[PDB]
């Protein structure tokens, strides 16, 4: 079966809706499956918030070391790093690292608040040429992932294009691009998602997201040992609010689309 037939069969077995966009930077070719359909980003949206702060830091050499006070009232549903710093401070760089590498939701919220609200994250995406991304809410409500709800959504293709621009392309000046890549490569939350579908020795940077409706997402930049990078978005969502998340589906999709590379 072709790659498209394999992805359709994966979706058919999955009990949900699968969205895939792979960009092969060797030749700019693409593998697309529901890639123009909206999906709730869940915590994959954190890449855009962190990158928006990195953009600001290009013109403010003190920004990344700016102190942010962490209070008990800032804690939400999932904040393994920020809870260690209640009554102290974290820098904006430390908040970017925590948001991306541990998916700390308090850290995401501090990034959003620093920027001036969810709409400012949307404006940053637009400044990169991404007409599709929208951030509407803070964490954790941005992960409700209700079917057909446009809030906090993008498409697989839009996010793959923007992730390519952010990590390998024109979106950020070099020091800031490099910092984003360092953060993504050090992610701790993605072992069982895209990474599990790839050769163990390939270098990967990624950001996961999991929400209601069993919504299970991962966005990655992948560096093969002997080939140009691949940028891969795998989004997955299910019809029932309390569906289990399915990182195995993302690993399976990654294996299908990276075969031969
Ligand atoms: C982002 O996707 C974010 N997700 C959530 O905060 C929600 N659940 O996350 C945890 C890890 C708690 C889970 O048990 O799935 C969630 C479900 S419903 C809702 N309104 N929020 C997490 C923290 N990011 S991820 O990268 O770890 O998935």
């Amino acid at each position: 079966n072709s790659v498209q037939q394999q992805l359709e069969a994966l979706e058919k077995s999955s009990g949900g809706r699968l969205g895939v966009a792979l960009i092969n930077t060797a030749d700019n070719s693409q593998i697309l499956y529901r890639a123009d359909e909206r999906f709730a980003m869940c915590s994959t949206s954190k890449v855009m918030a962190a990158a928006a702060v990195l953009k600001q830091s290009e013109s403010d050499k003190h920004l990344l070391n700016q102190r942010v006070e962490i209070k008990k009232s800032d804690l939400v549903n999932y904040n393994p790093i920020a809870e260690k710093h209640v009554n102290g401070t974290m820098t904006l760089a430390e908040l970017g690292a925590a948001a991306l590498q541990y998916s700390d939701n308090t850290a995401m919220n501090k990034l959003i608040a620093h920027l001036g609200g969810p709409d400012k994250v949307t404006a940053f995406a637009r400044s990169l040429g991404d007409e599709t991304f929208r951030l509407d809410r803070t964490a954790p409500t941005l992960n409700t992932a209700i079917p057909g709800d446009p809030r906090d959504t993008t498409t697989p293709l839009a996010m793959a294009q923007t992730l390519k621009n952010l990590t390998l392309g024109k979106a950020l000046a070099e020091t800031q691009r490099a910092q984003l890549v360092t953060w993504l490569k050090g992610n701790t939350t993605g072992s069982a998602s895209i990474r599990a579908g790839l050769p163990k020795s390939w270098v990967v940077g990624d950001k996961t997201g999991s929400g209601d409706y069993g919504t299970t997402n991962d966005i990655a930049v992948i560096w093969p040992e002997n080939h140009a990078p691949l940028v891969l978005v795998t989004y997955f969502t299910q019809p029932e609010q309390k569906a289990e998340n399915r990182n195995d589906i993302l690993a399976a999709a990654a294996k299908i689309v990276t075969h031969g590379f």
